[PDB]
């Protein structure tokens, strides 16, 4: 109890889904960055092959955590970056947010594909399909090929759930929860970008 990462995730993101759906939504950077850090333990359930993905995501979340001590909300964070004209500058808060947002969407589609792929001990199909939908349009060739290689170093479905410390029943519940919770959040984040004419495809 409390060594169950899927449950720390579902709880944290259900709070954010309430904030985002309520009127006049103000998403705190502390609260947002914390929930994003709760995804990081999902790496280290994967092989050593995905340590390049783990470092990149964690580094970006660390930045958002570091930003959370000076910046009030996510909106304020983006506004400050527009005003400093560094939105697309490498390592900026807003740019990291966009990549992190894709990371959340990646987890979402993966959970969706995993739940569907029940009766198959291979994570090859869910992982491949989900990466193709979320990250393939944004990653260069070398990154995409390195990823397809790392797909062979993936654990089995049973072993993933074992390391996540859940049986099939509980896992499918807390995964479906995140999928439900993250959807309005991803939409909210997408809209922050679109409503400010920043785009989301860069
Ligand atoms: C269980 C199935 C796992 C499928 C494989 C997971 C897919 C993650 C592959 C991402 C490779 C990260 C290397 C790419 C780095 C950069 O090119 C970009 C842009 O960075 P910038 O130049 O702006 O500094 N980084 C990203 O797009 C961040 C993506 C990391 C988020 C990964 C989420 C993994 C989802 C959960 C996996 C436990
Ligand atoms: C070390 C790996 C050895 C395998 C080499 C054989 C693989 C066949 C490569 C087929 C050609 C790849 C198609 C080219 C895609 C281009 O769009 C990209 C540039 O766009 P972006 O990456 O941003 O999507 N091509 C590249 O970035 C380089 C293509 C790699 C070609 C083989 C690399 C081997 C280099 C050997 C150097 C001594
Ligand atoms: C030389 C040693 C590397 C041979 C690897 C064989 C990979 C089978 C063919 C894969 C191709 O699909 C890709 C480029 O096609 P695209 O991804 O655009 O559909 N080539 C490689 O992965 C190399």
């Amino acid at each position: 109890e409390a060594d169950k990462p899927l449950r720390k995730i579902s709880a944290a993101f259900k709070k954010l889904a309430i904030i985002v759906n309520s009127p006049n939504p103000e998403v705190p950077v502390t609260q947002f960055s914390h929930a994003c850090s709760l995804v990081s333990p999902l790496f280290g359930c994967l092989g050593i092959a995905f340590k390049f993905a783990e470092m990149n995501y964690v580094a970006k979340v660390d930045d958002l955590v570091r930003a959370s001590s000076s910046i009030s909300t996510l909106v304020v964070m983006m506004d400050k970056d527009i005003e400093a004209d560094c939105v697309r500058k490498a390592g900026s808060h807003t740019r990291n947010l966009l990549r992190v947002k894709r990371g959340l969407d990646m987890v979402k589609v993966l959970f969706e594909q995993i739940i569907a792929s029940e009766g198959d001990n291979s994570l090859k199909d869910p992982a491949t399909k989900s990466y193709a939908q979320v990250f393939a349009p944004h990653h260069g060739w070398a990154i995409r090929k390195a990823v397809s290689l790392g797909m062979y170093a993936l654990p089995t479905r049973a072993h993933l759930l074992n390391m996540l410390k859940e049986d099939e029943a509980a896992a499918k519940i807390h995964m479906q929860s995140y999928v439900n919770s993250s959807a309005p959040l991803i939409t909210y984040l997408d809209n922050l970008f679109l409503s400010k004419q920043l785009g989301i495809d860069w």
